[PDB]
């Protein structure tokens, strides 16, 4: 008669898989990932740091990037997460496995991270990846220091309920350069309201935006750079057109209660 | 240029994912999974136990046939495995959430189970799976018993390090019946001789061949049921071709010689 | 010379490990812990559910009740916590191995929990207990339902980042009941301010009062029976000084405050 | 009336909690532990080696050792370990906190760990210690090279069903030094036969005497010094008493028997 369906593989646009050359951020960041998906890689005296890796498959080009940048394997000391889905802490196990990394999340992002995004709030185990174990739990406002670098997490749930910001404040030209790594905003086929498995999503987003629009936030990236204007395959102008925290929150928020009101008519 | 490839899901023959109605074995003992995938509902007064599910997407599907049996989602006391790969332990994490399941494994399979398949010793992240946590943790020779069934651990490392036999007495006809559930005994694309992951694969094979030959087996039952010469669409003839677990081990261990000599041949 | 000191076991009050016999609440649910721990067994047409289980050597105890009140460990479907410190959560990982329970928390409980309440916020690896892990993740305002009966999640952070208030209704004298499990509003020798581990610390209890003082609230009970004035070896009069949930959060704020000015002068 | 005892701490000897300072075993190989408990510092070119840490409350002992030898947190990059009770294992979890140092063990130590020796199969929760997590499994006869030192992993299973013997490749005056550092072979307390938890418990304890009198071994280490008639507070002599691997081995095997027989008489 008619089998089970086969299992569906977790299939994305060429260009998320794209891989690019390291491209310069400020003096010490790097966008090290795809063309379409970051993965920034901070070099200080005392060891490198990752924040985010992307997809499953994209673990060897990071270190061959990290490579490039004279940063060995045994350098690489720390990775941190914007979010524990597939596309963008994929290939976390595999890097922790072959380097000497470590990890810090909050609770929310770690639980889902070492359940390999199995039991997703909205998508259940339609998209999951490599589970890993978090080596540091941080809470909100948190500082980590890596070769005298100070990262701080600010908590933005709503696209996860573990959704976490970095900012850290880099150099330019002689001048600071206060950078925000801001993560994901939107709620890609979620319900919205009324939701049983996330009941406060709504007001968790709604605080999430005005936690974005606050942060230190000279340059903004995010995790998909086209949501903050980027164009990393722009070369020396990548970053031109980049949003500012506050546009990126507006622009969030507008999309949201689009969403919102379009559910209520749906 | 060229982007990195897409990821592939773990696709079988249809028939390992074709739905059939339970087929019993003796008087407590029911076939309830895939045309040719074994889950073995053994129900008890005292409430069922459920020994492998198959491939992820059968959670639903066992469930039903757990209806139809009688068993409720409550009933389902236990979960035991041959071992913790996507085809034979798929849908564990989900039965888990879905019923009142608790699992026992060794610690081998509790550590590649709560690893959803990743970093096999054999094939990486290549074949993943929902992670699950064991709640028990059972030694060579151990014994559990549900409603007077009583399950035996057999370890029969290779296949995996935590592969298993189960073997227990249920009835028919008012006379005992020995049944034997032997994992598999396959090597499938493995590299067999001086693997640094697993440096004495070979004289665990071998000792494996030993423990299966030696089982009480007045009935052998395996994973996939080809290869003890089950036919689960067969239907009052199903189990009439069986091996007895002495066959099936002389078969696995001369399929395996001629591996080893192929391997050294190539 | 000098060697490391001993290691210190976690000493408490006698009164803390007082066993009493089942005090009858409402028409289901019954304090089954001692004298100053509570411990809440809810009793459904489907299975009990267990809150709170106290000190790590109250397992035989906690089911010694529970079988007077005809709930055999096959019963128990449910353990739900207060928060994950070892005079709370302290024989979860023994009723897991000895019951039929599993386990729902949040996220960040869940984490403390999994490691037993070691590397705690404020006291490190000072008090330590089993660890065990959490079968399901509850986020804020999701409800979980046996035998019919609701129970709601009510996340408070303060006194652990993970403290959850628990409500329910019941029914006495033919009349409905809504019932408050309140978490600890206390910081008992924590850093409030300034705290590196908790930066929000101050912020979270106070939204943490607020959440409290709004809960359906017929009858509080706390894990502290003192601390919303039930005394449970006052018998027919048990509950008869028992505080609202709005007189418990004041209270609570009102010596938090003063604690916060005498951190400020000291 | 009777309150419940208080829980009881794991306290050990004094001895077994006195500070050493570095004692130099071969040319990369030194006892940074305590006068009666083991905890050997490998140093390489390229990074070190810890295998055991002693009781919980010794890390910052050790990591004050290290510095004395040159070795910061970010140099410490491999933990191993004899076995996971909480006398070797003690402070794993908090020098994973604090150093870089990534932990290998066999799936049954590893499971242990996690849980931080609760649920032991002789003790129950008798004697806990902090959980932690391992970051490789190990499989018998496996190497894990550091610096050049080649570790080779020896299961002998018995006083746990994970303990390992490590063997590796040192110098002195220029020529090679076997070294062997041999886990305990006592069953303190142990139910030998017949026990349900440990069906094979006899069995392995006899292969595993076997495979401790067949390891290379110039230099015996156990985790208790005294075991093999190390004395580290006797200088220059400390090691000049030490047993043979096959002294060591006939010794235990002989109070192993003496144990079974006064077993069988009580
Ligand atoms: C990658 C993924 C897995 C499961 C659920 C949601 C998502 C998802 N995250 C983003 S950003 N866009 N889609
Ligand atoms: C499913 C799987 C994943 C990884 C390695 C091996 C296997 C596999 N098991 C069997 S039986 N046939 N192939
Ligand atoms: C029990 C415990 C362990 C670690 C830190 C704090 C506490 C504690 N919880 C309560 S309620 N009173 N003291
Ligand atoms: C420390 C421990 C915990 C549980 C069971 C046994 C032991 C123990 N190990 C050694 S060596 N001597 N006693
Ligand atoms: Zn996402
Ligand atoms: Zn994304
Ligand atoms: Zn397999
Ligand atoms: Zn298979
Ligand atoms: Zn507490
Ligand atoms: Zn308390
Ligand atoms: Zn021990
Ligand atoms: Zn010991």
């Amino acid at each position: 008669e008619v089998p089970l369906p086969q299992l569906r593989a977790y299939t994305v646009d060429a260009s998320w898989l794209q891989p690019m050359a390291p491209l310069q951020i400020a003096d010490h960041t790097w966008q090290i990932g795809t063309e379409d998906l970051t993965a920034l890689l901070v070099q200080t005296p005392d060891g490198a740091v990752l924040l985010d890796g992307g997809m499953p498959q994209m673990a060897s080009h990071l270190l061959d990037n990290m490579k490039a940048r004279g940063v060995t394997p045994r350098d690489l000391r720390l990775i941190l997460l914007s979010h524990a889905h597939a596309d963008h802490a994929g290939p976390v196990a595999e890097l922790k496995r072959r380097t000497g990394a470590k990890v810090a999340a909050n609770a929310e992002s770690a639980v889902l991270l070492a359940r390999g995004g199995s039991d997703d709030l909205h998508f259940g185990d339609g998209i999951t990846y490599p589970p890993a174990n978090a080596d540091r739990i941080v809470m909100d406002g948190e500082v980590i220091t890596v070769g005298g670098i100070v990262f701080t997490a600010h908590f933005m749930a709503g696209h996860t309920p573990g959704s976490t910001a970095w900012t850290w404040t880099d150099t330019r030209n002689g001048k600071p350069v206060r950078i925000a790594y801001a993560d994901s905003l939107s709620a890609p086929g979620y319900q919205l309201q009324g939701n049983p498995r996330y009941p406060h999503l709504i007001e968790d987003y709604r605080r999430s935006f005005a936690t974005v629009r606050a942060l230190p936030c000279d340059v903004l990236l995010t995790p998909h750079p086209g949501a903050s204007n980027w164009d990393y395959a722009a070369g020396a102008r990548a970053g031109a057109k980049a949003l500012t925290c506050k546009a990126y929150a507006d622009a969030a928020e507008q999309k949201f209660d689009g969403q919102l009101a379009k559910e209520t008519a749906g």
